[PDB]
């Protein structure tokens, strides 16, 4: 699969449909 390619959380690199909000991401490279 590819969800486990990103999983959201370790590459995703998207915003929306990627990893939920980016404060809310616990990432999006420390905001």
């Amino acid at each position: 699969e590819a969800e486990d390619l990103q999983v959201g959380q370790v590459e995703l690199g998207g915003g929306p449909g990627a990893g939920s909000l980016q404060p809310l991401a616990l990432e999006g490279s420390l905001q």
